[PDB]
């Protein structure tokens, strides 16, 4: 799922996020579907956090006989969540919440070899939704939400061995047979591994809305169709490139050189839209079943091109992602007043068209398996605890002169606190 994450609740995690938009057993879900609010008698609160601990790795060798082995580049994270749904009147009621739909954090060492294309890339995301719902007849329920999306990103690449490859390349030719090519090559074979090759950094707020639909057969069965729009973040950050201002103009496909001087960069982060369709079926007094099919247009994520005050290009990477689907199915078992339990499986096809593959966004079809429990205290309180094992598919990624190979697994763990009036 590119750099998109759906950890909005701990009860959600427990069921590998299925039926979401059709399950309102906690305020956690109104975030997915605005229409879910029309399902709450009383004011409900809930806030928790998801503990993400990935295990991605890179392996490989550089033409410079160097090691491209990038061990565990994915850092543990904490994605917390806060929700609040509350009735206004029998046909109307609003809600609010703080969630994070997107995120990314891959980091190698400044002395990595494939460091040209792998060094440090982070993305902090925080969606603030304020949705309102309107019931209609005994089955339909429309919902709408507004979103302010704060982001903090900081890209940073360094020169790995390219200077050495760059050098050899020159000398390996006629150029090398000249005090200049010999000089032009000496300059190149000098570049230490940790020479900041590019630094983009800036934070901004983005805006988007999201509508919802709810149609039910009765208090036990329903289906949903939701829509979360695209979000075009226009940053205004800082650009720094320690490469002398001489490497400039030869058109070497190298990120503009400032000379270590911080210039004023511009970037546009495109957060893909999401459509989703899920259903919920309680077939017994204890059993229930939910499933969903999501489609995210990663088509909208084409590149990341930086640009100066006067409009000239500094940094630029082609993503050319494409759309993709997520699929999920799970069950909820209502034991007694107290105990509740969940399980689930899911599968999402990566949007990265194998070829545009990149070691900074080591993505690979992911597989979810989750289990969780809930324990209500008295019809007004209840704590959530969820866990999920995620695994991917080893891919081959040819970038720059280099060729890598990344495999990755991740284990999840959330716990939310519920309260009502
Ligand atoms: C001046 C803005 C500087 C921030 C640059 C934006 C970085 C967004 C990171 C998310 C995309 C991840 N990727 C493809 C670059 O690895």
């Amino acid at each position: 799922a590119g750099f998109q994450l759906n950890e909005f609740s701990s009860s959600g995690l427990g069921r590998a996020y299925s039926g979401e938009g059709a399950i309102a057993d906690d305020a956690g879900n109104v975030s997915r579907a605005p229409a879910l609010i029309t399902m709450f008698d009383r004011p409900t609160f809930s806030a928790g956090a998801v503990y993400i601990d990935p295990d991605v790795n890179i392996s490989g060798t550089s033409p410079s006989g160097r090691s491209l082995k990038a061990d565990n580049i994915a850092p543990t994270a904490w994605v917390p969540n806060m929700h609040f749904v509350a009735p206004i009147n029998d046909q109307f009621g609003w809600g609010a919440s703080i969630t994070s739909n997107y995120g990314l954090a891959t980091e190698f060492n400044d002395t990595y070899a494939g460091g040209s294309v792998g060094g440090t890339t982070d993305l902090e995301t925080m969606n603030l939704n304020l949705s309102g719902a309107y019931r209609l007849n005994n089955a339909w329920s429309f919902g709408l939400g507004f979103n302010a999306v704060y982001a903090r990103a900081k890209i940073e690449r360094f020169a790995g061995d390219l200077g050495q490859l760059v050098a050899g390349q020159i000398m390996q030719s006629p150029a090398g047979q000249t005090q200049q090519g010999q000089a032009l090559a000496a300059t190149a074979n000098g570049i230490d591994s940790n020479t900041k090759t590019a630094h983009l950094n800036g934070n901004q707020w983005g805006f988007g809305w999201n509508a919802g639909i709810l149609y039910e057969l009765d208090k036990n069965n329903r289906y949903a169709l939701t829509y979360r729009s695209e979000v075009k973040i226009d940053f205004k950050g800082n650009y720094s490139s320690d490469l002398n201002r001489a490497f400039n103009n030869y058109g070497l496909p190298i990120p503009t050189a400032t000379g270590g001087a911080t210039q004023s960069g511009y970037l546009t982060l495109n957060l893909p839209e999401m459509w989703e369709v899920s259903g919920y079926n309680r077939v017994d007094p204890q059993w229930a079943i939910h499933y969903s099919l999501a489609y995210t247009s990663w088509s909208q994520f084409q590149q990341l091109k930086a640009t100066s005050t006067s409009g000239d290009t500094l940094f630029q990477k082609h993503e050319g992602f494409k759309d993709a689907y997520r699929i999920a199915l799970g069950t909820t078992y209502y034991y007694d007043d107290n105990w509740t339990f969940r399980t689930g499986i899911a599968f999402d096809d990566s949007p990265v068209p194998a070829q545009n593959r990149s070691i900074s966004i080591p993505d690979q079809d992911r597989f979810w398996l989750s289990a969780g429990t809930t324990y209500a205290f008295n019809k007004d309180a209840s704590v959530d605890v969820g866990v999920s094992y995620m695994h991917g598919q080893s891919v081959k990624i040819n970038e720059g002169p280099y060729q890598f190979e990344s495999e990755g697994k991740a284990w999840l763990f959330g716990t939310n606190f519920n309260y009502a009036f």
